[PDB]
RNA sequence: AGCGAAUUCGCUU
RNA sequence: AGCGAAUUCGCUU
């Protein structure tokens, strides 16, 4: 049975003004960087017109258009494949025929990311991956281009359902030496040792402002909860203590899209 | 919001 | 005890 191919297109058509930027949040436009997202069906997807998704950095057009069509895929791409889609959806959108990442081939063309597939796969079968195992000989060392694209996620706590963050800033004026703004630790350093015993290796590094990955369902529409919205994202979180997810934030923003986007094609 | 914990109250004739 | 309902409190930096 022959495989039709889709492009999920994505382009911030009108961007946030500035008199509704109330968290005062950066704008991502998903045109600026070539990874994206994609269906796989075994059957046609009607012509249908251009519609909008509301996102946090303003309204995004979202246009379906193929990409290939009768082509075939292995047994094992097919299941490589479900098994991403699943991932997508139960483990990064915690969620209850295939959404799969496309990217560019090193020549414009957009075609199915296979090598990004497999990243995650190695990943999460904890293969390929770099130690963790920071000591005074062997110190964490903080490097900025990897906080750039980044979702990150305290390792310490909640290990059943870890939370996640976008890196909103780089606070390159702090340090885990830096007064903790709770009076009854005086560094971050004091907190995560006395909190967590957790030692640092590196006492240099910057801090990181953060902004909580969403869980806002519908994006079709525009715009005890209100304190902790609030304090959510005043945390502040050392980089040494966090993992980065293997899924870039680029594209983490627009898998949040997902929902609303198969909602609209489902009618 | 979620997860805990306590307190008060409502239902059976 | 079970099922509801409200009130107070605790956790993330």
């Amino acid at each position: 049975q022959p495989c039709y191919l889709y492009v999920i297109g994505m382009v911030l058509t009108t961007p946030l003004p500035d008199e509704l930027n109330f968290r005062r949040r950066k704008l991502y436009p998903p045109e600026d960087t070539t990874r994206c997202f994609g269906i796989l069906t075994a059957k046609p997807i009607p012509q249908i017109p251009h519609f909008p998704v509301y996102t946090r950095s303003g309204e995004v057009t979202i246009s379906i258009e193929l990409a290939a069509s009768g082509f075939m895929l292995s047994l094992q791409m097919l299941e490589l494949i479900t098994r991403l889609h699943q991932y997508i959806f139960s483990h990064i959108l915690r969620l209850e025929y295939c959404v799969l990442p496309l990217n560019v081939v090193n020549d414009s063309t957009l075609d199915i990311d296979f090598k990004f597939m497999e990243d995650i796969e190695k990943s999460e079968a904890r293969i390929g991956i770099p130690s963790t195992k920071y000591t005074k000989e062997t110190p964490f060392v903080f490097k900025l281009e990897d906080y750039q694209d980044a979702v990150i996620i305290p390792r310490y706590r909640n290990f059943d359902q870890p939370h996640r963050f976008y890196v909103a800033d780089v606070y390159t004026d702090l340090t885990p030496l830096s007064k903790f703004p709770s009076p009854e630790y005086e560094t971050f350093a004091e907190y995560y040792k006395t909190k967590y015993n957790l030692d640092l290796t590196n006492l240099n590094q910057p801090l990181l402002d953060v902004d909580h990955t969403s869980s806002r369902l519908n994006l079709l529409t525009p715009r005890r909860k209100a304190k902790w919205e609030s304090l959510q994202n005043k945390q502040i979180l050392v980089p040494e203590l966090c993992a980065i997810h293997p899924i870039p934030a680029s594209l983490w923003r627009k898998a949040v899209c997902l929902p609303s986007i198969l909602y609209r094609l489902h009618c």
